[PDB]
């Protein structure tokens, strides 16, 4: 979305309060990469989020680079580098669009080089045919394309709260119109319509998790597939500061039409405190994303 792009993004919160992902899932990854480990490209790779992680959780790369649109998200990933120099040396960010890898060199740009690629939290704003076909034209034989996200969380241990993760993103006053879409649509439905080209990719593996399933003993046990588990503890303020951080309510917050409403993310934990009273604003809970990844090798 341009809204990520747009100078006054806060870039700093989303760094801040959005989920990052577990190591269980990046030994899933490299489990399945095969063969040399010269460069990592994580596209849409916002302020570093998985960027930064992989440089640590994966087995090394010579060089990680992270490029995205956005001007605004790489420079707090820049930040964050230099915060950690290191930890970070074989990390770098450009701009460049999900399918332009010009910054590989005149050499090297669509001659099928990159060992592996990433798109996290992203591939929802592609048009995912040609960001797949250019994930094809710059990767080596066999090379990784993994792709994974999440959307729609639920607060497992606090059912009463299913109706503010409804209506806190999706409230036809509120947030839900300023969804941008059909990225949105694409997201919630765990980009299900979105296929690894066969022609193109092989050992294909798709995963699809709902968090409610946490709250079911038999769904957990019977899994086919190794789930992606986003899970994070979470105060109510906490979970504020992640609404605060999506693009519905970054154009919801600007637009001059709601400057006498109450804030939507202050609504939440109002709303919250009213449903579980016993609950302070600073006591951890659980919460758990939907999610979903693919996995494809190089033909
Ligand atoms: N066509 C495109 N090419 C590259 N980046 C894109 C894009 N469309 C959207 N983006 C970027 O997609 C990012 C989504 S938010 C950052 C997601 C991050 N990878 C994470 O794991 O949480 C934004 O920074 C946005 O600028
Ligand atoms: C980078 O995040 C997304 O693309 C999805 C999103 C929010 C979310 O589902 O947490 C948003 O802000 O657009």
């Amino acid at each position: 979305s341009s809204t990520f792009s747009a100078s006054d993004f806060n870039s700093e919160r989303y760094s801040s309060s959005r989920p990052s992902y577990p190591s269980d899932f990046y030994k899933m990854i490299d489990e399945y990469h095969d063969g040399e480990r010269k460069l990592l490209v994580d596209v849409g790779c916002g302020p570093g989020t998985a960027t930064l992680q992989m440089a640590q959780e994966l087995k090394p790369f010579e060089q990680i680079i992270g490029s995205d649109l956005s001007a605004t998200m790489i420079k707090t990933a820049e930040v964050i580098k230099e915060g950690s120099p290191d930890t970070y040396k074989n990390v770098s960010f450009k701009i460049s669009s999900s399918d332009d890898f010009k910054f590989l060199g005149a050499d090297s740009v669509d001659k099928q080089k990159i060992d592996m690629i990433t798109a996290v939290e992203c591939a929802h704003w592609f048009d995912f045919e040609k960001f797949q076909r250019s994930a094809y034209a710059n990767l080596r034989k066999d090379g990784t394309i993994a792709i994974w996200g999440y959307a729609d969380p639920i607060f497992p241990d606090y059912p009463e709260f299913d109706d503010l993760m409804i209506e806190v993103p999706y409230g036809k006053q509120g947030l839900g119109p300023y969804w941008e879409q059909p990225g949105r649509s694409r997201l919630r439905n765990m980009l299900k319509d979105s296929h690894l080209d066969p022609e193109l990719f092989h050992d294909i593996q798709v995963s699809y998790f709902c968090a409610e399933d946490v709250r079911d003993k038999v769904k957990l046990h019977q899994h086919t597939k190794k789930p992606l588990l986003i899970r994070k503890q979470v105060t109510l303020v906490e979970f504020a500061d992640y609404v605060r951080t999506w693009s519905a309510y970054h154009q919801w917050k600007q637009d001059p039409k709601n400057k006498d409403k109450e804030d939507v993310a202050d609504w939440f934990i109002k709303e919250s405190l009213r449903r579980r009273p016993e609950l302070s604003t600073n006591t951890k809970i659980e919460v758990v994303w939907n999610t979903f990844y693919k996995l494809g090798k190089r033909v």
